[PDB]
Order: C-alpha cells, then structure tokens, then sequence
C-alpha cells in the first residue's frame, strides 16, 4: 500500500507513534517519506546479502527472517514479508523495538540525512489527526 502523507499520519499515531520514545509524528512521517516513499511494500537488497523492508526501510540483517541473510537475527521474531503488508502494525512495532534504545531515529539513515535537523513538524501540518 502506498500511504497518502497525513493518511499515514493518522495510521502512525493511531499505532502510538507520536512522541514515542519523545520523537514527535512529523519524524516517522518524514523518515516514511524518504525511507521509502510512503510504500509499505519498499525493498532494496544490500550488497551484504540483507534486505531492508516496508514503509521504513527495517534491514533484514538484524531485525526480521527473510530466509537469504547471512549471518541474520530476527529482533523483531517476524518474517520479513510482515514488514510489506497494508497493515503497518508489524512495522510500527518492530521500529518501535528499534528506536527504543540504540541511537533513537538515527538509526534511520533517510531519517538522519533529511528530517533530523529540519522543521519535520511540517509532515503533520494540515493533516486531519
């Protein structure tokens, strides 16, 4: 499925997104955006063999079993293939798992090199929360 900007808002801070961990809704719609272009079904293949999965990008590597990794854990105990449904859930939980500790939203590249530092409030402006 392929969200619509304040669409995935509303969805994200539905699934307890907004201020999770202190991080505001704008981040995860900004890091959705870059990330992968508001598509939950998004997957770009690593030259280590990982895979990253769904609406933000989760790498295979660490994070979810798509059976093809090498040297793969499966943090987040789920087939990647969960990360790529219209339903968000599986994805909003395992970054939620992610973002917790670690380096918060850094762990998100697209999110560190084009919402960290900006006014990512402006993801939610005008959305119909």
């Amino acid at each position: 499925k392929v969200f619509g900007r304040c669409e995935l808002a509303a969805a994200m801070k539905r699934h307890g997104l907004d201020n999770y961990r202190g991080y505001s809704l704008g981040n995860w719609v900004c890091a959705a955006k870059f990330e992968s272009n508001f598509n939950t079904q998004a997957t770009n293949r690593n030259t280590d063999g990982s895979t990253d999965y769904g609406i933000l990008q989760i790498n295979s590597r660490w994070w979810c079993n798509d059976g093809r990794t090498p040297g793969s854990r499966n943090l987040c105990n789920i087939p990647c293939s969960a990360l790529l449904s219209s339903d968000i859930t599986a994805s909003v939980n395992c970054a939620k798992k992610i973002v917790s500790d670690g380096n918060g939203m850094n762990a998100w590249v697209a999110w560190r090199n084009r919402c960290k530092g900006t006014d990512v409030q402006a993801w939610i402006r005008g959305c119909r929360l």
